[PDB]
């Protein structure tokens, strides 16, 4: 399992308001970090999981944390669909491209008979320890509002060990 | 990953409403079933988490959800943690002992430094197949509320496949 | 090489005239096919070369040869390139969707570092036998005339088998 | 078997009289143990085993010998136990939890079947050497007196080597 | 460990009241057995025991239990050594011979650096299921009337299984 | 496919104008190089890739692209062949001999039943990169007309990166 | 080496007076054969050892022996090198083209650094086993009337065991 | 096989002269050795093998050759047998016990459906190079005269090599 | 070991009494057999041993025992020494050519880095278990009258288990 | 193929005109060496073939060739044989004994089923690479002479390289 270990090391594209950088694992060192994986862009779903962890994002860059979206599309996709949908477009964090599939297989969240990622999130602290893992299957949402409560008391604990 | 896997064949002792019973992959067939593992019975922990569930469980009944809180702690320790602890007591649903850690590894959920359970929660539906994960370091909370949600939305999907976008 | 070898078994969904449909090698069987592979759709090189191809699609279709456009990108995202570029937008070949890269690993033709497929082209024949091959880098343009030319050429042989000179 | 051999090296976590501690073959270092070896807390079965050691703890303690009961239970249930039990109440020594069950297969009594150890004792010298073993099904009792008839000759041989006929 | 699996199957050489028979696991099935296990004859050690169960064998065939001492000496020796020995003599039991070593390995009880068995004592039912083993170091006595003790437990819990408290 | 490599090292006897000269990868560093594999020499099949090739010989060495043709006859077979066809006399480019079947392997063109070499022309730049694969089956042409256009392109993206049309 | 073992199967193309034919292990059967490995056509060595097997080729074909040169040349480069040597054109035997060097390695006789047959001789009875193995560096020659006795002692043997000199 | 071969190290106990030593290849080396092996020691057979080995170990003694008999049953049993047969008694070169088979292995003469040593004889010399080797089965005698024989023509080869024929 | 195990399938060349013959395991089946390996045929030292054997041939035969000589010389080498040695020309058993050295590996009696058998003397009886065993040195000599003991022995035994 | 290959260490034993001498590859190096493999001594075909490489054995030592006949019959034979046969009394060149194959193996000449080498005659050079090479089967003679026009003309290529024509 994963939680409770260290992320590994990694460099992709992605596109972060109208920008395409480079993120490595190196850019989470010291920081809060929140990945978010998700199947596809542009595909018949309701875009909402995406659209609520931005209006929670101004709450979160208050909390020191950064959230990265992932999918296997291209950063190239990420940017197209962030001018088609007024859902996305909302997206201030950084939208990570995996087309080599390596992030996602980093977090074990493969669907290889598809080659895409199943929808989880993970909570990493400042030393690359995960503190919180969430899966869900499709049509089954990620509630946001959970996720912010996971993060606050993910870090209490971090300055009160043992209560 | 576990997710749309579907769950192994188990065996385990529990303690459901006063008397010991038996518990296997068979129960949990044709049902919906929520495991709900936790590290340890006794602790100076608040038991929140489980007396959560219990506040929900008759609406999981009532949605023909089972419920099994699952330890590493044997089904004889959560006779007396049961009638010892005022928020324990509120549990009807089956409190699974698993001492040989097989059903947690099962779930792959076990800390094997300690020889506990990690903080997690499974859904499993009919077809014992995994339709949602939620794991969590000490001291992260889980909120039952947020798990009725997803049941019903896993419920919810079973019967409208393919619910496109209006 | 591959020259000379047969297609392997595949399955992927593509985007074809507005439709989403399955595309195996069944559908090979009994045809002339071109397998088009290219990197991404939405970069910022324009589609000149799946352009190209699209001009000359129904006279491809007259010589009996279907046409197969692959990309690594999901047939979702080509419906969508599909309705955002007037190039694409005259693409009525079938888009294939290689999420996997299963399709594109059967030709080799996978920048394992990159998740994206080369810039290859394969002319498969009836039996499929891969009868031409191309491969070019970025900015080398692939003349879809030239296709043409090898087609008919390698329809030619099929029919008048071992002519001598 | 283990019988003759050093201990392995461990660190457990441990209830003794109303306070967590922790132990590890340190605390052996020098110094006469006893192993008690015991399937569960809470059990239907009478704690006699445990109890009946208990009582010829004051001797013991005399004699240089300290006793660690081990379960699989965690050492939070070894609190909770004696509390809810006369018997168990009566301990003084250290009730080690082994959840991991590392202590238990050291000394290779884990019944794999039940994540459960076996009722076995054993008698540990200064030096880290197992001089007696004692492993009995579950229902036949293990003699508190004889443990101590062993522990006295284990001692005198200790003292006097060769002790020719 | 050992505690409550089956014996294996063997077949040894015994001396047994002036005459040479052969034990193999049929003989100990439907029959309580007790195996006693010892180093070596001629020692210079005492016998005692050896003759100490030599005194209960009378009252241990009544309950309807077979003792079977046993050593990697020849069954040869222990006849020899039943006409130099006082207390050997004693013996109306049979004294098994192991000198391949599989009898003694079977119960996991041989010194591989000596070549010679450990001090151990197993109680088998009739089913041939141990339910009591004992093992001490050069030195260390073994109790003949803690064994029957046992006996009678293992016994007792055999006849009436969970007795709750 | 090999697109985008660095070609192999090798060591080949050619016959280049009525004399026999050796060629390794060194005399392809710094250059724009052109390998280009067929079957084999005397056979009934007209010559026409290697004629046209030898016609375009004067743009592309204007270009300062080297032409090799490779098969795998020795190079004495070549020396013959150009003695005897009017086609193959034009040819002034190295004729490399590969007998070994090591340099047609290196570009992964055997037809390894037969112990020929595969119809396949690749471009590689002056790094030593292939920027262009050509295979056909006997009977379907290679036209270097085409070649050549996408030689020039090769050198217009390399003097011009990112210069690509815009979307 | 391979003495007495049996020749393996095999199908080759060859040059046999104007004409291209196939060769197998079958065309060998019931017969007396020879299998002459050399390098290279077109070579500026003499083609001494195979005009003088040619020279030979009367009297070896009365006494039922067939001859098959072997060289990974193919048996288009033999029709060549038949038009323009005299000394070749002397040969009225199949020459073999080898070009996948299967028949050469059945014989275990590939310079492998080279892709070409080392100077090897071999005599194969109707059986299909070989009797008489000779092999030789460049400049070493093999002399055809050697070979001849050899034959027709191999003959002898075969149709007179146990006749040998007694001590 | 063994002959021409360098025995291996051993440490084993055994019976002298009323007296319990230890013996090693450190004994062995820079001396002439006769390992006797044999199955079994109080058992109905007739121990005249043993005993006609002492008969000749005075000259034996005199030629500087030690004696081993070597059996799986321990150096106690030595002495027992030693004080308990008239035959046995004549014994003054050393009786290895070998319980654990060990230097009975060395020699590749275990029994291992018996747990006992085959009826063997070595000849070692000074450097530890076995010589002559002589295996026979239950019930088919070693002539200690023919040791003796063979001994002296080891020993002659040692001093005179490559002794060629008159 | 050897001792006690039967012996293994075999198929050499012999020289018996002027005639070149076959030998194979289904030859001693049924009988007593002596198999005497030496080093080889036409050294400088004293064909003493096979000479004895021969002497105690005629009783041998008597006993229903067969004797094979066994060296790595082919049986022509056999033939030879036959004639040119008094001491050999004696011997009318069968003299084994062991070239392949099978026979010899298959009593384990190979001097590996010789080439050569080992002095070695094995008694087999009629079932093909092999009772008495004797190896020596070069120099050191084998007993015919020992051997013959043994065997008699060996005989004895085997009609009468145990005593 | 061996053609062309340089040969491997060997140590062997021969006889040479009534005295026995050790051999090792050392003895070849910067001369002209014929290794002539012959399958067994005593046998009842006459020694042609070594008899007619005695005769031009004095013209071979002139061209300063060494000649060593082997065959796995030891050196012991060879010296029997050559007081024993007419032909054989004529050889003055090295008599290799060869009984472990181990020489014969080095060249690929062993029948394995056999134990003895196979009719095979090999030129070695001054560097010790073998420059001819020739096996017959038995009946078909090696002819010395063809032997020597052979070296001759191996001799004339080591002083004449790449000799056009």
């Amino acid at each position: 399992s994963l939680i409770n270990t260290k992320i590994k090391p990694f460099k992709n594209q992605a596109f972060k308001n109208g920008e395409f950088i480079e993120v490595t694992e190196k850019d989470t060192e010291g920081r809060w970090s929140v990945f978010f994986f998700y199947p596809a862009d542009f595909t018949f779903v309701c875009p909402t999981e995406l659209g609520d962890v931005a209006d929670h994002y101004e709450e979160l860059q208050k909390l020191g944390v950064d959230v990265y979206s992932v999918s296997t599309d291209t950063h190239f996709i990420h940017k197209a669909w962030h001018s088609s949908s007024e859902t996305i477009a909302k997206i201030k964090y950084a939208m990570i491209g995996d087309p080599t599939g390596a992030l996602t297989r980093n977090f074990d969240n493969m669907r290889e008979d598809e080659g895409l990622a199943d929808r989880a999130t993970f909570v990493v602290d400042p030393q690359g320890i995960i503190q919180a893992i969430e899966v869900t299957a499709e049509g089954i949402g990620r509630d946001a509002s959970d996720l912010l409560r996971k993060i606050k008391a993910a870090q209490y604990v971090a300055a009160h060990p043992g209560e």
